[PDB]
DNA sequence: CAGCTCTGTACGTGAGCAGTGGA
DNA sequence: CCACTGCTCAGTACAGAGCTGT
């Protein structure tokens, strides 16, 4: 099982479906380095150094960022767990980003987001992008923001420097929110 | 974590290097794909319908094969199994085959044999060739036959089919020994 | 320098996969 | 909405750099 990696005071969450293998065996969010969050990161100038897995620990205090999953149960990959076992799994991320309140949760690829979607929200987002969505965290001021899934296990961008679009997007909504409390 | 399926009487000793990420995750032999192990049994012949990881516990008493691997400790592979671990590994692997002695010992994959070889018998071998090797298991009638890695990750055996051949190879060699035995 | 060894890196394929847009 | 596109991820041979003795 791989550890959150939440504070107080954070900017982003990134939020995976859960994790796997590989990410359970190096105990760290993203080994790759095939995997482009870690370049999407540099690329975007949300890291001023180019960083690998093996910094996540570093990312809340020095860059305001966190990690964690609808599910924590660690498979081959989204297709193993259950219906049943993602309620409970948004469930409980729901209680975390509550308790957390980041600015902004982070969504990685559509088919995460499109969970919770038609889960917390009870509502099957109809052709959906990229980007920040109408809805906020239930009880709370974070922002829902999805992003194209950093495996590129996919079909475009896959290729870091296609979704660098979305991270300095992303990035700049980030500071957008920082001047709003002038 | 992945365990040893071996009995006596048996012909033949799958031997792989360690147990990678899927296996260790699900505990059993070879599940890729790309192993092009459960393949190649089946289109070597050595077995008469086309299986699967889930059958590996009973090939034993069914096809008298069995499985284990050098070293034990799970890896992602395999290019990161330490230089020590490997010799400790092989000490352990003989004992088990002076244990159980099949009439052969395969190696998946040279580095292991490469290794095991390079420590058990003394011998850094010139241009391993696959296929059957000059020294028996030391203290038992066991042969040892090489074999290219079932692993997919190895580029000059690209397809499945580029490996049958050793099955049907290792098929013969048993099926020889196998009479003798009148 | 061949031969010996000591790292380093560059390699095919399919299966799985996120995404898009095709029945 | 099955299919179709790019791109991950699962040991081993040769390159070359750096010693030995013709």
């Amino acid at each position: 099982t791989l550890p959150d990696i939440l504070t107080f005071n954070l900017d982003i969450v990134i939020i995976g479906i859960n994790p796997g293998l590989m990410a359970a065996y190096k105990g760290h969010h993203y080994p790759g380095p095939g995997n482009h969050f870690w370049k999407c990161l540099f690329m975007s100038g949300l890291s001023e150094v180019q960083l690998n897995h093996m910094d996540d620990h570093t990312l809340p205090g020095k860059y305001g960022i966190g990690f964690t999953n609808m599910v924590e149960r660690t498979t081959p990959g989204s297709k193993d767990l259950s219906s049943k076992e993602f309620r409970e799994g948004g469930r409980i991320l729901v209680q975390k980003l509550q308790k957390y309140q980041p600015r902004i949760a982070v969504f990685n690829g559509k088919c995460i987001y499109e969970i919770f979607s038609k889960e917390v929200f009870g509502v099957k987002v109809k052709n959906l992008e990229f980007g920040l969505q109408p809805h906020k965290i239930p009880d709370t001021e974070t922002l829902c923001y999805v992003m194209p899934s950093s495996s590129a296990r996919c079909a475009q961008f896959p290729r870091a420097q296609d979704k660098v679009h979305y991270y300095i997007k992303l990035k700049d909504l980030r500071d957008q929110l920082k001047g709003i409390e002038r």
